RNA sequence: AAUUUCUACUCUUGUAGAUGAGAAGUCAUUUAAUAAGGC
DNA sequence: GCCTTATTAAATGACTTCTCGAAACATG
DNA sequence: CATGTTTC
């Protein structure tokens, strides 16, 4: 072990804040917190329209940069054709050349335009990102009504909230490659699509030329892109074209189409026209359908609302909008009184000539699965008919025509009543009165008050669904003109229509303001104005910031001082308080040269001269500096000289040495020359000149720059600033800080006391940060009421491991040398099954079982059923209007379980854990706080000088970055692929080496069973042998050879002693013997005496005993056998190993799994077994790359077998 | 049925575990409605 | 009845970037 | 000059 203090984590700690004496009655006096969450409410009114200017300034530039991406398509297509670690990195170089050049256009440095607009821009850019955006000056270049500058200087004098925000927008504009950057979403996101869309293009042109021209009109008729052919658009410098989003948008509607109002006839794009022709499935569709069929549509540019050309209704605002307008819709429908006329059409069409009335194809599925048994039923009765009506001989191609004439026209009325009989009549009749029914019921009764509450939204649900459903059965009817109709019926038949599509349009608004998120109040910014508030914690600028603690005998305090004095300390044990006495000096990379070489007056002598300069400022021994170490600092060059990027490029370390060297030699200068660093005691640190790279001397300097002293003052002097108002005081609060509890706390609380612990302020092992914040939140054995009322909340953040390295200096390999040096420690590993959710394996590392456990209930309570009632109920909730909700507290509190005792016993078997890399959610959540809790492990028993304590945690878990980037291994977590792990028999490591879906005909099935040897009967066990060698049907199989070159069915009993049939085989569940214990019988083949049947049914060629028998091996090698309703998961084995033994989990013995998803997740921890088995079987290296199924197929075996 | 907050609890005016916050952005998915089709 | 492709709205969920600062500077 | 702002 001894795995500690590797690399730092940074943590938040949430409090309550609870006023004393005249404190919470000052804030009311001076009214802070209307001024405080008014702030915030003029902040969220002012984002949109500064983010109108960066908008603005970020359209001009994308507008006028045009590229050649020849280069990047080449770089991707030259990553994979072949790809190694030479095109990747040549890749990412190339990626980085692009976006660098968007950036160029962006600042105004790139070559393109001319260098008086880019003047223009980097003035406009150096503007961007600071106050300077407020005052105006910056929109004037820009091509602002009176309310929006009222609440510009509301923020006036106070910008510094923003502060926050600009760095979100620096992140929109960098060139670094990070998702949230412009750049970014231009190279890495969108132009890979565009270019994959001309490669669909151009493969589909190559094979099917006619879709050209078809793309082409398609472009014409929904009017995008007029100027430009369609072969252009899938030209490369059409993707120049694509970088603004109007113009992402207008492409991927070429690509999905436009929609005007609800009922109406959609405009189709190219994937709609792509996948009609597949679905046409003739033998163009099928060469279509072999190709890739589905354009991709582009990314949504930063920061800007998407546009469309298709129709969006108008919002609902509140409840006296949407009852109103509707009521008034209704009784206008009502005052119409033609909903009687519809009843009035029925008995008229039940009464009229029934041949004139018409029925639309696209209908009459839905009308065969409305009024009749199913949609089949209706259509193919017409058929039936229509076929009885054909003339003389009847060829399969007239049949055809048949089919496509039902799809292509409508129907009279005696067609469809004659074809499937006068049970369809009233059954119409009877819908048509009921639909009828239900709407005049809805258009009577009233409509509710408000719809504040659920059963309130239920009748309006329900009314619209009636009214729709009336305007459904109108739709059913032939509109076309070109149809022979009674002119009357049609003519007010249409009438109604048009009636009743104003209720389509009030139900979807209705629908749209109804399911909206119901109102809640939360936390808000407290600043107390200030805009510094609470920024860092340290001496000089607390007066600034305001914020400083206290404590009392083991109490916690947050004082805050608003401005408009000094406060004086006393002995110990005097009637007071121990206020902390903050000293900090961050990370001197960022600051070193801010205090010394970047100071303006430095860079303005320097530029006139070369004579050093000394400066006595904040300095006990004046400090001079000269221009070899300012010049070091600024090249007037890209790279850093004492950085390592500036050793690969000048290939000489020997002068990197002497720049980092005296570098280094002149931070000491400074620190021992600075007012607040020269009384620090540096003596730790090692010769100067020694240091191999210049980062980790930065770190190992910058923990002795921040210093947690204390000092007591008195409590009757801040008691009387308290209640003056001079200084507001809270207590620095929590649930088991209250009184009368005594169990154990919490961990934050432990990380708390535990940092203002003796030993730690001693020498610290977790430190106080910035950045802290105050909250207020306003209202909503009696739960809720944290909510009930109006409370104050503390985000303060912390640091664990200062001392340890920012980040983990190679972790995983040397993580595990740790494997290296005990191949004892056995491995945890876990698979998500959809039985139950989460299943643990434990396997010594000879390969043994140890425990098998389920996760569904813990703490005696199934979270499984409570989860499976929440989503069920969820469903439920959505499709009746019904708040949905939310499941993730749910979920993390389960998992905060699950997690505990994972690391529990994780850690008593001192063991490896091993997850599955790729329903899902769930998993995915659960390794992310897998990682999360081993980043950092506390247990709280704990003293917290030993390992394991607040102190000194343990970390198995490499620093989570991010998740794309992890490799398979990570820490002590290590990935491995799924597959295999839950389909195979651990005895047998066998299984079905074959796709199926290469058996599909006869002649493939006659094969399928001449590659087997033999197939007979036993006589004394009483079963089937079918021998196999792996290197027959090479055609059908999934090509894995593996290792190995090649049941009846009785009462088992369990353990338990619980009945089951061996062999049995699963929607549908049945044995495969005994049928063939018939099947051979039907065919009178004769099978006890051993003989080989394989010969005799297929020189006898039976095609449907063929068929059944290759079913039959079809179930006999499926060993997942499964039935929710039974709740049977199990594994039975086809093969018989060289023990005799067939596994079937049904046994229940506890040696070996006990069902599927057990199996899964033992044979998946027993793969990290495999891998660092590997790299047990190979001196040193670093862990293995990925498993083949061929590599982890054919090891079981030999170890099986 | 009490919480910085979550989940689970109640011999205990509380109990066991968990808990990286804030800001910004993006993507995915569900449901409904609609359009053209497939079965 | 189910499904494909697409558009619209409402919803939840999940991921990815940055900050976690005292002191220099400037504005009036 | 004091303090919000911008810095490296």
């Amino acid at each position: 072990e001894g795995f500690t203090n590797l690399y730092q984590v940074s943590k938040t700690l949430r409090f309550e804040l609870i006023p004393q004496g005249k404190t919470l009655k000052h804030i009311q006096e001076q009214g802070f917190i209307e001024e405080d969450k008014a702030r915030n409410d003029h902040y969220k009114e002012l984002k949109p329209i500064i983010d109108r200017i960066y908008k603005t300034y970020a359209d001009q530039c994308l507008q006028l940069v045009q590229l050649d991406w020849e280069n990047l398509s080449a770089a991707i297509d030259s990553y994979r054709k072949e790809k190694t670690e030479e095109t990747r990195n040549a890749l990412i170089e190339e990626q980085a050349t692009y976006r660098n050049a968007i950036h160029d256009y962006f600042i105004g440095r790139t070559d393109n335009l001319t260098d008086a607009i880019n003047k223009r821009h980097a003035e406009i850019y150096k503007g961007l990102f600071k106050a300077e955006l407020f005052n105006g000056k910056v929109l004037k270049q820009l091509g602002t009504t009176e309310h929006e500058n009222a609440l510009l200087r509301s923020f006036d004098k106070f910008t510094t909230y923003f502060s926050g925000f600009y760095e979100n927008r620096k992140n929109v504009f960098s060139a670094e490659d990070i998702s949230t950057a412009i750049p970014h979403r231009i190279v890495q996101d969108n132009f890979p699509k565009f270019k994959e869309n001309c490669h669909i293009f151009t493969r589909l042109i190559t094979a099917v030329p006619s879709l050209r021209e078809h793309f082409e009109n398609v472009k014409k008729a929904i009017g995008i892109f007029v100027s430009t052919s369609i072969e252009e658009v899938f030209s490369f410098p059409f993707y120049n074209q694509l970088l603004t989003q109007t113009q992402i948008d207008l492409y991927n509607q070429l690509l999905g189409g436009i929609s005007r109002e609800a009922g109406t006839e959609k405009i189709k794009g190219l994937n709609e026209v792509l996948n009609l022709a597949i679905q046409k499935n003739d033998e163009t569709a099928h060469i279509i359908a072999s190709l890739p069929h589905r354009f991709i549509p582009l990314f949504k540019q930063i920061l800007s609302d998407r546009n469309t050309l298709s129709f969006i209704l108008e919002e609902f605002k509140s409840d006296e909008e949407v009852i109103q307008s509707f009521c008034k819709y209704k009784t206008l429908l009502r005052n119409e009184n033609v909903l009687e006329t519809a009843e009035a059409l029925f008995n008229e069409l039940n009464s009229i000539d029934l041949t004139h009335i018409f029925i639309s194809h696209k209908k009459l599925e839905t009308i065969s699965s409305a009024l009749c048994d199913h949609w089949d039923t209706l259509r193919n009765a017409l058929y039936e008919r229509r076929i009885s009506e054909l003339t003389g001989k009847i060829t399969k191609s007239a049949k055809e025509k048949v089919q496509r004439s039902l799809k292509h026209e409508d129907i009279n009325l005696q067609e469809i009543i004659s074809a499937a009989g006068k049970e369809l009549s009233e059954a119409f009749k009877q819908k048509t009165s009921e639909i009828l029914s239900h709407a005049h019921a809805a258009l009577d009764q009233p409509l509710p008050t408000t719809l504040k509450k659920q059963e309130e939204k239920e009748i309006l649900k329900s009314q619209l669904d009636s009214l729709l459903g009336l305007y459904h059965l109108l739709d059913w009817f032939a509109v076309d003109e070109s149809n022979e109709v009674d002119p009357e019926f049609s003519a007010r038949l249409t009438g109604i229509k048009l009636e009743m599509e104003p209720s389509l349009s009030f139900y979807n608004k209705a629908r749209n303001y109804a399911t909206k998120k119901p109102y809640s109040v939360e936390k808000f910014k407290l600043n107390f104005q200030m805009p510094t508030l609470a920024s860092g914690w340290d001496v000089n600028k607390e007066k600034n910031n305001g914020a400083i603690l206290f404590v009392k005998n083991g109490l916690y305090y947050l004082g805050i001082m608003p401005k408009q004095l000094s406060f004086e300390p006393t002995e110990k044990t005097s009637e007071g308080f121990d206020k902390m006495y903050y000293d900090y000096f961050p990370d001197a990379a960022k600051m070193i040269p801010k205090c010394s070489t970047q100071l303006k007056a430095v860079t303005a002598h320097f530029q006139t001269h070369t004579t050093p300069i000394l400066l006595s400022n904040n300095f006990i021994e004046p400090l001079e500096i000269t221009k070899e170490i300012y010049d070091l600092n600024n090249p007037e060059k890209e790279p850093k000289k004492f950085q390592t990027a500036y050793a690969k490029k000048t290939g000489d370390q020997k002068g990197y040495r002497e720049a980092l060297c005296k570098w280094i030699d002149f931070t000491r200068d400074f620190l021992s020359k600075y007012t607040k660093t020269t009384s620090i005691d540096l003596s730790s640190l090692r010769p100067s000149s020694q240091y191999k790279d210049l980062g980790e001397y930065y770190a190992e300097l910058n923990p002795l720059l921040y210093h947690i002293s204390f000092q007591r003052i008195a409590e009757k002097e801040i008691m009387d600033a308290v209640e003056t108002g001079k200084l507001y005081l809270f207590q620095i609060y929590n649930k088991d800080f209250a009184k009368g509890h005594h169990g154990k706390p919490n961990l934050h609380t432990l990380y708390w006391t535990g940092l203002f612990s003796p030993e730690n302020l001693a020498k610290t092992s977790i430190k106080l940060n910035g950045q802290a914040e105050l909250f207020y939140r306003p209202k909503s054995i009696i739960k809720d009421r944290r909510f009930t009322s109006d409370k104050f909340f503390f985000h303060v953040p912390i640091t664990l491991n200062y001392q340890a390295a920012n980040s983990p200096s190679k972790f995983n390999q040397r993580v595990n040398a740790y494997l290296k040096e005990h191949p004892e420690t056995p491995i945890i590993g876990i698979d998500r099954g959809e039985r139950n959710l989460i299943y643990i394996t434990v396997i010594d590392s000879t390969g043994k079982i140890l425990e098998q456990r389920s996760l569904n209930t813990i703490q005696q309570f199934d979270y499984q059923k409570k989860l499976d009632n929440r989503e069920k109920e969820r469903v439920a909730a959505r499709q009746a209007w019904s708040v949905v909700g939310t499941i993730k507290d749910l979920k993390q509190g389960y998992l905060s379980q699950v997690i505990h005792e994972i690391v529990d016993l994780m850690i008593h078997y001192q063991a490896v854990v091993v997850l599955a890399n790729l329903e899902k959610a769930v998993y995915q959540q659960f390794e992310k706080m897998l990682i999360d809790k081993l980043n950092c492990l506390v247990l709280k028993d704990y003293p917290a000088e030993k390992v394991g304590g607040v102190l000194n945690p343990y970390q198995l878990t490499d620093q989570f970055t991010s998740f794309a980037k992890m490799g398979t291994q990570s820490g002590f977590l290590f990935y491995v692929p799924a597959p295999y792990t839950s389909k195979i028999d651990p005895l047998t490591g066998f299984v079905d080496p074959f796709v199926w879906k290469t058996i599909k005909n006869h002649e493939s099935r006659k094969h399928f069973l001449e590659g087997f040897d033999f197939l007979h009967y036993d006589v004394k066990t009483g079963d089937f042998i079918l021998h196999f060698k792996m290197n027959r049907n090479l055609s059908f199989q999934r090509g894995l050879p593996g290792f190995m070159p090649a049941e009846k069915n009785e009462t088992q009993f369990d353990a338990k002693g619980t009945p089951f049939i061996a062999g049995k085989r699963i929607y549908r569940d049945l044995y495969p013997a005994n049928e063939l214990i018939a099947l051979l019988e039907e065919k009178g083949i004769v099978f006890r005496d051993g003989s080989n049947i394989l010969p005799k049914l297929l020189e006898n060629d039976d095609s449907h005993a063929i068929d059944t028998m290759v079913a039959l091996i079809r179930s006999v090698l499926q060993m997942r056998n499964s039935n929710a309703a039974t709740g049977e998961d199990y594994i039975n084995s086809p093969v018989r190993d060289l023990n005799g033994v067939c596994f079937d989990s049904r046994f229940q013995n506890p040696e070996w799994p006990m069902d599927a998803d057990a199996n899964g997740a033992y044979h998946i921890a027993l793969k990290g077994q495999l891998l660092l088995n590997h790299l047990k079987e190979s001196k040193d290296l670093k862990l293995q790359n990925g498993i083949s199924n061929q590599d982890w197929l054919a090891y079981i075996q030999e170890l099986r077998n």
